[PDB]
């Protein structure tokens, strides 16, 4: 008896989405945080910086 067979034809151009966006966003946030931290330094008491 005839059965159900799915038939997909043609391809739509594009890339997979969703996971990539999340990862990129996370990376950007981490980079920004890292940059800010690098910009700041602390000199503790009794010390002096040149």
């Amino acid at each position: 008896m005839a059965q159900n067979l799915k038939d997909l034809a043609g391809r739509l151009p594009a890339g997979p989405r969703g996971m990539g966006t999340a990862l990129k966003l996370l990376l950007g946030a981490g980079a920004v945080a890292y940059g800010v931290r690098e910009s700041v330094f602390t000199v503790e008491g009794g010390h002096r910086a040149i």
